[PDB]
């Protein structure tokens, strides 16, 4: 019995829930593991924007020297039929302008709302009090009626691997 998996890299945030890595990220730490169990992820190989972060494989923490924290990682999976196995990123426009991805899990749940050509999803039921409007592609938070902008890309997809019987 074999049957493959999406691997997704998660760190810790102060609010105690995982965010997920990007897929080029993902990829890199991936070929760390394979050669070395107890080796050192040096994210500033990949891009200049990553130069502060080092994933240390050995105590399976996230170091960053610009800030100074240590978080926890996770190599968490995911079923090869969801938006990560194929490359499809839901993101939303944070105030300083940048695109930041939503929980892995959301994510999902995301795409598999906008496939089933639903308008809307509301994401109370899962813990975020907003709703998701793909006419106008914005976010909506429930309370305040404030919106934010979010798109969809196809970016890479995660590694996928084998978890044998
Ligand atoms: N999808 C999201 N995931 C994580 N954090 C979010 C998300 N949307 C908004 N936030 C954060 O919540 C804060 C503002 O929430 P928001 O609902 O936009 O404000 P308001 O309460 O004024 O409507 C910001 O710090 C923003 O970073």
């Amino acid at each position: 019995g074999n049957v493959a998996r999406v691997v997704v890299w998660e760190w810790l945030n102060e609010h105690s829930r995982w965010r997920p890595y990007t897929a080029t990220v993902c990829h890199h730490i991936e070929n760390v593991l394979k050669e070395d169990a107890r080796g050192s992820v040096v994210l500033g190989q990949v891009d200049a924007q990553l130069v502060p972060y080092i994933i240390d494989l050995q105590s399976m923490h996230q170091f960053r020297q610009d800030t100074g924290t240590m978080r926890p990682v996770r190599r968490n999976f995911y079923d090869p039929s969801s938006a990560p196995g194929k490359g499809i990123v839901w993101e939303w426009e944070n105030d300083g302008g940048a695109w930041t991805a939503y929980d892995m899990d959301i994510c999902i749940t995301i795409q598999n709302a906008y496939e089933k050509q639903h308008p809307w999803l509301d994401l109370s039921s899962l813990g975020f009090c907003y709703l998701i409007y793909f006419n106008s592609m914005s976010q909506m938070n429930r309370q305040t009626r404030r919106r934010r902008r979010l798109r969809r890309r196809l970016d890479l997809a995660y590694p996928l691997t084998v978890g044998s019987i």
